[PDB]
Parts: C-alpha cells; sequence; structure tokens
C-alpha cells in the first residue's frame, strides 16, 4: 500500500533490507505491519546518521545481527572495562567511553526518555531522545553531538513527518507507538 511504496521511496536500498530483516526477526509483515515499518527504518537512519557525524567516534550496534552485536559489546566492555548493558544498546562513545541508546519517537520527548530509562535501568548507559518535532532529551542534557549534526538529524526526522503528512500518512503513524 501506500505506506510501504512510501518507505521504498525515502529510505535507501540498505536501510530497508535491514528494516525487513528486523520484522522477520519479529515475525511481522512488513506489508500489514507497516507503522513498524516506518518507524524501524527511520531508527536505523538515525543511529546510522549519529555515528556517521562522529578517527570515528562511534562503534555501530544497531542493525547488526545479534550476535554480531553482542560480539562487538563484549568486545568492547574487554577493552574497556565499561559496564556490559542488560539489552543490546545502539551505539559506542569511544570519546566519553558510554554506550548509547537511541530513541526515536512521536510522542513527547520527555515521556518516552522516563519509558527507555526506566527500561534499561543502568545509569551507565548514555539515553538520546528525538522527536518529529525538533526536540530532543538525553541523559544529563548531554546532547553528545554538536549542534550542526543534531540539526540534521532533527531536520531528517521532520522532513519524513512531511513526506508522510503529504500522502494522508502521517496521522496513522503517529498515533501508533508501534516500533517505540
Ligand atoms: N530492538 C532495539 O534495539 C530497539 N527496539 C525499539 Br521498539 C526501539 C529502539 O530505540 C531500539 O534501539
Ligand atoms: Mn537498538
Ligand atoms: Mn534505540
Amino acid at each position: 500500500s501506500a505506506m510501504e511504496d512510501f518507505v521504498r521511496q525515502c529510505f535507501n536500498p540498505m536501510i530497508v533490507e535491514l528494516a525487513e530483516k528486523a520484522m522477520k526477526e519479529y515475525g511481522e509483515d512488513p506489508k500489514i505491519e507497516t507503522n513498524k515499518f516506518a518507524a524501524i527504518c527511520t531508527h536505523l537512519e538515525v543511529c546510522f546518521m549519529y555515528s556517521d557525524g562522529g578517527k570515528h567516534r562511534f562503534e555501530i550496534i544497531e542493525g547488526r545481527d545479534r550476535i554480531m552485536a553482542w560480539t562487538v559489546v563484549n568486545s568492547i566492555c574487554n577493552t574497556t572495562g565499561v559496564e556490559k548493558p542488560k539489552f543490546l544498546p545502539d551505539l559506542y562513545d569511544y570519546k566519553e567511553n558510554r554506550f548509547i541508546e537511541i530513541g526515536v519517537t512521536r510522542r513527547e520527548v520527555h515521556i518516552y526518555y522516563l519509558e527507555k530509562a526506566n527500561k534499561i535501568k543502568s545509569e551507565k548507559t548514555h539515553i538520546h531522545i528525538f522527536s518529529f518535532t525538533g526536540e530532543e532529551m538525553a541523559t544529563k542534557a548531554d546532547y553528545t553531538l554538536d549542534e550542526e549534526s543534531r540539526a540534521r538529524i532533527k531536520t531528517r526526522l521532520f522532513t519524513i513527518r512531511q513526506e508522510m503528512a503529504s500522502r494522508s500518512l502521517w496521522d496513522s503513524f503517529r498515533q501508533s507507538e508501534r516500533g517505540e
């Protein structure tokens, strides 16, 4: 339908393939769970732009299969002594030496921040929440990146929102929590 066409049009093939493998990991059909499909693509794209903004400052953990994700996490923990996370995070920051969980939400950033912080329940994993409204919220108000990079992420998310809006897809997507 329209959501599947949109996702194939605004995301590059690499992200779309990773998103479809996420959907088979979950057991869900991208033709049917189209909001979750789009949310997964959007979150992948943000994680990849975040680590590109970073001499490579960030290690990408999201988007790897689980074997390779835990391999990377364990290697980081073995060479830094940073405490192992209970859930797979999204990136590792080699400058601040901490794991990062990235959240992308259609709700208020502080609501989703509280939800993430309550879930992962580790003071050491840094949380950074982005909305589709240019808002952000991060552990200790430490936004990690400089203003330019955060601006580029915010711009991309708002653009995705407006592209769905032009296709009459935004109302469905925002009223859904699927993919968060
Ligand atoms: N499986 C994950 O790693 C994951 N899942 C959801 Br739902 C939202 C996230 O931000 C995230 O990193
Ligand atoms: Mn993740
Ligand atoms: Mn995340």
